[PDB]
């Protein structure tokens, strides 16, 4: 009884924990996806789904939910099922689903963490900047010294593709990459929304991903439920067909 | 070059007829898909697709477009590419993306015919209700004698599923069966709007719909390209989940 049901993203599945309008799945011993909802009127739920990692003795996450309250959301869930100090989180472009909590975690006190060009796109995008701006080597790999204390967190820069600023994180030690919005389901039938995508090179950037994570064979991704490598498959051969 | 690409509905196909902010595809010498788009802000565009039947000396259409403006220009697509006077529309039921440009048919005078239920939803819903009424038997099928000349048109009331009103059409003489918005791909991960949803029922209906035209295998729908009949069991499979 009382299912969240989104019109856009998976549905609620046995192991999901209803936590406020949130919804908490387990993936691994130290890894849960969250869930948050953006209720559009005449069309339903939008469901956007981040991470949240027990790493030793702090909790990372990765991306906002849609909103302040709903992330706020996040960090009393946390607080109630892990208790862990929130170290840092990372949010993997400047958009809505994955940035417009954060005054959220910067009220709480924690560390925020983006891309230099996600926060530089953030004004304009109507999002809040981060604290703190990653940068990125020639190959995609984050300079070391901007992700200070991401532990397990392996932070890369595929190229533009969903957008010119996205970023994905591995997780070490673990079987677990997430894609953000770049990477789409291996049974979906189109890469989302295409307004701010790189047409010409979304297919190398999904490629260069799955090249950076040769571990993860659990794929998480914003509107989809985890899924297999072929997805990023799916996602580069849909990519393919846009050049 | 200047391709629409839907965040929801399929995309550009060799064969396809882009005709201003339109997309006509061909699926059999006498059926065409047509297509129009809405723009939601954020979120890029979404396809409806309702279908155009070339019925002897005249033309008979499902759906209109989301505006009155997309509905005066698949008329005038109509009148110049096929030659032809629509003798009539049926609309599948009472929202924006089914009965959006109404007012166009009227204006051209074009008869329209809705299901009672969906003409009496449709000012609650801001829609202009259609000129005459359907009604059905006890088994779904619409009762002949209000459903006058309607040729190769077979429309069948599957029950509640979507909406409340929702109604389905069968091509006579093809192997086309069109689900509407109750029918969603056989690969999809949701069953869209579940707002005015009778989720009780919606998976009886969505069978339903298969056992009345049982040997339709090209299935039309609003926000998909044409699918196999995995489209319908599937969609019975997902709405067997909300039981
Ligand atoms: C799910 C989406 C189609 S919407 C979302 C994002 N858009 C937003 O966060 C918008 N603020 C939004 C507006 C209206 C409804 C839903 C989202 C985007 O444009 O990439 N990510 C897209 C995607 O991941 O492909
Ligand atoms: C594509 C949809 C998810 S939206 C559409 C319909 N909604 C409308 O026509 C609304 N007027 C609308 C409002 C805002 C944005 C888009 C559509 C509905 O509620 O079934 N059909 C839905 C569906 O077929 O599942
Ligand atoms: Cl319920
Ligand atoms: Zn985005
Ligand atoms: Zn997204
Ligand atoms: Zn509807
Ligand atoms: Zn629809």
């Amino acid at each position: 009884m009382g299912e969240i049901r989104p019109t856009i993203g998976q549905q609620m599945e046995t192991g999901d924990q209803r936590f406020g309008d949130l919804v908490f799945r387990q993936l691994a011993p130290n890894v849960w996806q969250h869930t948050s909802y953006l209720d559009m009127p005449g069309f339903g739920a939008v469901a956007s789904n981040g991470l949240i990692v027990r790493d030793g003795g702090r909790v990372l996450v990765v991306d906002t939910a849609w909103t302040d309250d709903q992330t706020a959301q996040i960090l009393n869930w946390i607080k109630q099922e892990i208790n862990l100090p929130v170290a840092l989180a990372v949010v993997t472009h400047a958009h809505q689903d994955k940035m417009g909590g954060m005054d959220a975690l910067h009220a709480a006190g924690i560390a925020t963490y983006a891309n230099a060009l996600s926060n530089q796109l953030a004004p304009q995008e109507g999002m809040v900047a981060a604290q703190h701006s990653l940068t990125f080597a020639a190959n995609g790999w984050v300079e070391p010294a901007t992700a200070p204390n991401f532990g397990p967190l392996k932070v890369f820069y595929p190229g533009p593709g969903h957008t010119s600023d996205n970023i994905t994180v591995g997780i070490d030690g673990t079987d677990i990459a997430f894609g953000g919005c770049l990477i789409k389901d291996s049974k979906a039938k189109s890469l989302g929304n295409l307004g701010d995508a790189d047409t010409e090179h979304y297919a190398a950037s999904a490629r260069a991903f799955g090249a950076a994570f040769p571990k993860a064979s659990m794929i998480v991704m914003s509107h989809s439920a985890p899924d297999s490598r072929a997805a990023i498959t799916h996602t580069a051969r849909m990519a393919d067909k846009l050049r």
